[PDB]
């Protein structure tokens, strides 16, 4: 009856809470297809997973399946404008990004619901006939080189590299899928090769149909959504590719019973254990592989995190099964290390394999299963609603792996319980098949080693058969026994009925001297759910950069010491996230709402009643040190941000500050320290979601009664309410503050066009200007420029003060980006005088939908209202009140304001610009095809933060709504 389709599914089965409607089908070119239809949508969405990445590039040109990506978004023949595709999403309230694994290319979009077929259509062509441009392909190369350059210098990416190193020469596991400049032009100019060639040949070899699931989002009918994408995906063509298979494990005989020592950029300690596992994807209906990282990666009593602790040996620890490829997978066991752990990895990894053994001696739990089946069946019917771009991009990728039917359901439901392939697995966790990596400063100088793309340095060795031998005989350990029930498990899921003087935004149901409660009764989501989010203010926690240590060593000893106890609430889906800030500290309690008051009380309490374990707080000390320390070996783009934050904040510790106050901080001046903290406060709560007035009045009285018992706290004055400022800048002036990034060879530069205090008008006219500039910047400072990968520009918002900032990273030096961004802004002044009525209208259209957007699910409403309360601000309706003026503003308005904020001879420009330069730059001036760069004035170069900040006013505060 349609030629187009192969076949349509049966009911894709959902959770019974899920208002959306759904549709798989298979077209004749063998693309499957989810289609989701949510009429009540603001953005719809789609995605297509090409089951092809980086296993798959030619050995000779590495980077090309990820060069591909990149190069589909510059052009195709239906639409050959380069940047036709983002700049439409642009005006229609979309984005847009793309992802290469190494089996998996995965392209996803969102875009205004009225604009889904314009978007899919320019989508589509990617799949179809893409231009592979010449010029865009010389361009586009030095994004991908600027890519790579960033993570070259991280640990992660490091490490990720070094074990494909370190497996099967010969296997495709060993290849490098980022590509840079050398991989993708270099060597292939030297060897004779048009890439843009060798683009076509391998999108016209791979792109096939037989290959790709397209996963559709929007408000139209299931019916209308077909024939759409029957209408775009039907006429890709069917090249009968093979899908790839890698059954030969990476790691075989000679790969195994190594040990490779290691050497970090930060000053980290880590042990990395690793088995080779045949791939249990097809097994994941009962996941054994899961069963055993469960219990291996258990934090409960009993556990082998536990003992490893206790013994000051490490302090936290991930296992679980890890991905390969179709045909391969790995179980790993990783660990932080203590100094003691460092000269004990020996004993550390024999209590890994006692626990294993504890394992096989008990044979596997069907309770066990059962429990997590039961947990899976509750986190699935009550799953929040996702953002649609997040939503179609994991689907059309999963699309590949389960039965159209089960799409939605494969990841979350158990149906086997599966003793057999449990100990299948669990034979294979032994030492004979065993690789260990430790990671540590330690063998700085001592290794022989050189990984070619990142520069690793690393030494490998056999491991003694010896300790291999005593590894085997691991008996059982009497600290070792299996997790019990778990008490955290929700069981009441009722939802309350919604209240007669229940309000559509949070009210304030209390404003004593202790306290202030917002609430909100859930009007929307209707799952069992609640957001518990607590302000407590002491300026004891940031008075001195001492304080503020201690403020933070006392949370994360908190943290520590109530770990194994939370552990199970997590498991629960009931989590905590607990901090210190510059006001003091910050709680937040989210999950089901059953056992919340439980976990909560547990935390006020512990809080109130605090005791330190001294072998604790040396370790913790150690690693905040570190911690410190490893900041010089963050991005320049992030060093830029940071100094930024402390030039324009009233009152701001720097790290330097924070770390010589660190040696200061005893065990008995940290005992004296909490009950000072925790003696005088404010509190500023919002209980949201699945919780009545009295629950919420309840919740809140019980946190202070357990303070006022423990802790004797009395009510803050007032005045003591301290919010600090931003620094006020001078009309027409220009400071620079520089600084050098000891361990990236690249500079980043923060730009920052300072406008006036927040308000109605003042945020419309920076937002109105955002948007209109946003993907020009993208388009001009990175595409057709290629300064860097990274390249930021929009608002700025800080201590109720606001204006313009870009961001980039670069190898080109600070002074240089800085007139780019001048041109830029050059360029966009007769962009808007060039440009129509109706292209104005298009983009004031598209930020009213940007800000109108629902949020999906109860914690983003929540974050909505957190940060009207915490800003102080508390402007509920501030979405429409600031929309409805957006639609006031004509192009006139936005001229003027930026004439007379923005432009280089604008009678109030307040611009500062961060310089981070390179690592082997050594100084740098300040000042100095191609549009044209401005005459820029002589800035004044900050030489002292402090003088800086008492040279200048500082802003007034905001007022509340
Ligand atoms: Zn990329």
């Amino acid at each position: 009856n349609n030629p187009a389709i192969k076949r349509i599914g049966n009911h894709i089965t959902k959770s019974p809470e899920d208002k959306r409607e759904y549709r798989g089908l298979e077209l004749a070119n063998g693309i499957k297809v989810l289609l989701i239809s949510d009429p009540t949508t603001d953005k719809s969405s789609a995605a297509l997973d090409v089951h092809i990445g980086s296993l798959s590039d030619p050995p000779n040109i590495a980077g090309l399946s990820h060069f591909c990506e990149h190069m589909l978004f510059l052009g195709t023949k239906k639409y050959p404008k380069e940047n036709e595709y983002s700049q439409f999403l642009s005006e229609h309230a979309g984005s847009s990004n793309a992802f290469t694994s190494g089996e998996h290319t995965n392209y996803y979009f969102d875009v205004s619901h009225e604009h889904l077929e314009g978007a899919l259509d320019r989508f589509a062509q990617f799949f179809l006939c893409p231009l592979f441009d010449e010029s865009c392909k010389d361009r586009e190369v030095n994004a991908v080189d600027s890519e790579h350059e960033k993570n070259v210098m991280n640990d992660a990416w490091r490490l990720f590299q070094l074990e494909k190193a370190t497996g099967n020469p010969k296997h495709p596991f060993s290849k490098f899928g980022t590509g840079n400049k050398y991989t993708l032009e270099t060597r292939p100019n030297q060897e004779g090769i048009d890439v843009r060639q060798e683009l076509l040949k391998f999108h016209s070899a791979y792109y096939s149909s037989n290959l790709m699931a397209v996963c559709v989002l929007g408000r139209e009918s299931l019916d209308d959504l077909t024939n759409l994408v029957v209408k775009l995906f039907s006429e890709v063509e069917n090249k009968n590719v093979p899908l790839p298979e890698f059954p030969e494990h990476p790691f075989q005989e000679e790969h195994l019973k190594q040990l490779y020592k290691i050497v970090p950029i930060k000053d980290i300690r880590n042990l990395y254990v690793t088995f080779p596992i045949p791939d249990l994807q097809k097994y994941y209906k009962s996941n054994p592989g899961h069963y055993l990282g469960h219990l291996i990666g258990h934090e409960g009593p009993g556990s082998l995190l536990s003992e490893l602790k206790s013994k000051g040996w490490v302090n936290t620890l991930v296992g679980g099964q890890k991905e390969g490829a179709r045909g391969f997978m790995f179980f790993i066991i990783n660990v932080d290390l203590t100094e003691e752990g460092l000269l004990h990895v020996e004993d550390i990894i024999l209590h890994m394999f006692q626990y294993i053994q504890k394992l096989r001696a008990e044979g596997p739990q069907e309770w066990v299963f059962q429990e997590c089946k039961d947990l899976n069946a509750v986190a699935f019917r009550f799953k929040d609603k996702e953002r649609p771009r997040g939503y179609t991009s994991k689907i059309a990728g999963i699309l590949h792996y389960y039965p159209l039917e089960e799409v939605l359901t494969a990841e979350y439901l158990l149906e086997e319980f599966r003793p057999d392939l449990i100990e299948m697995v669990l034979d294979k966790l032994r030492p004979e098949n065993v690789r260990v990596a430790i990671v540590s400063k330690s063998f700085e100088g001592k290794t022989d080693r050189t990984e070619e793309w990142y520069g690793t340095q690393y030494k490998q060795e056999a491991i003694p058969d010896e300790v291999i031998k005593k590894w085997q005989n691991a008996d059982l350990n009497g600290k070792f026994k299996l997790p019990t029930k778990n008490e955290f498990i929700p069981t009441n899921f009722e939802i309350l009925p919604l209240e007669k003087e229940a309000t559509p935004y949070p009210a304030l149901i209390k404003d004593t001297a202790m306290s202030k409660l917002w609430f909100k009764q859930d009007d929307k989501f209707f799952l069992p759910k609640a957001c518990l989010n607590f302000e407590f203010f002491s300026p004891f926690a940031y008075v001195d950069p001492l304080h503020c240590n201690m403020a933070y060593l006392y949370l994360e000893l908190l943290k520590d010491s109530l770990n194994e106890y939370a552990y199970a609430a997590e498991l629960a889906g009931l989590s905590y996230d607990l901090q210190n800030t510059i006001y003091g500290m910050y709680l937040s309690v989210k999950g089901y709402n059953d056992k919340q008051p439980i976990l909560l009380k547990k935390i006020i309490e512990k809080m109130a009643t605090f005791e330190i374990d001294e072998k604790r707080f040396e370790i913790i000390k150690e690693a905040y040190m570190r911690s410190l320390n490893n900041f010089r070996a963050e991005q320049p783009h992030q060093h830029a941000m940071y100094y930024l934050r402390l030039l324009m904040t009233e009152v701001a510790w720097t790290k330097d500050e924070l770390k010589e106050a660190l040696d200061d901080v005893t065990l008995p001046r940290l005992k004296a320290f909490i009950p000072q903290l925790l003696s005088r406060l404010h509190i500023e709560a919002l209980l949201h979601g699945n919780i009545t007035k009295q629950a919420a009045l309840g919740i809140m009285q019980m946190v202070e009664d357990t303070l006022i018992e423990h802790a004797h706290t009395k009510p803050l004055l007032p005045s003591q309410l301290v919010r600090y400022r931003e620094v006020q800048l001078p009309d027409r002036g220009w400071f620079v503050y520089q600084q050098r990034n000891e361990v990236h060879n690249n500079c980043g530069i923060e730009i920052y066009y300072q406008t006036d205090m927040q308000s109605t008008s003042e945020n419309m006219f920076l937002e109105l200007f955002c948007q209109i500039i946003s993907e020009p910047c993208f388009n001009t400072l990175r595409t057709k420029e290629q300064l860097g990968f990274i390249v930021f520009s929009g608002p700025r918002r800080a201590n109720g003060i606001q204006g313009l900032r870009f961001i980039i990273q670069s190898e080109k030096p600070p002074h240089y980006l800085e007139s780019r961004v001048e041109a830029f802004l050059i360029t966009m002044e007769k962009s808007i005088e060039d440009m129509t009525e109706e292209a104005f209208q298009k983009h004031i259209q598209a930020l009213a939908i940007r800000r109108l957007d629902k949020p999906k699910k109860l914690s983003a409403e929540c974050a909505k209202y957190w940060g009207e309360i915490i800003s102080q601000q508390y402007n509920f309706d501030r979405d429409n009140t600031e929309v409805a003026y957006l639609k006031t503003l004509t192009k006139e308005d936005i001229i003027k304001f930026y004439k007379e904020m923005l432009a280089v001879d604008a009678p109030r420009r307040h611009k500062v610009s961060v310089h981070v330069l390179a690592r082997e730059m050594d100084s740098c001036p300040v000042v100095g095809n191609l549009s044209q760069a401005p005459a820029l004035p002589q800035p004044e170069v900050i030489q002292n933060m402090t003088e800086f900040k008492r040279g200048l006013p500082l802003f007034p505060l905001v007022k509340p709504h």
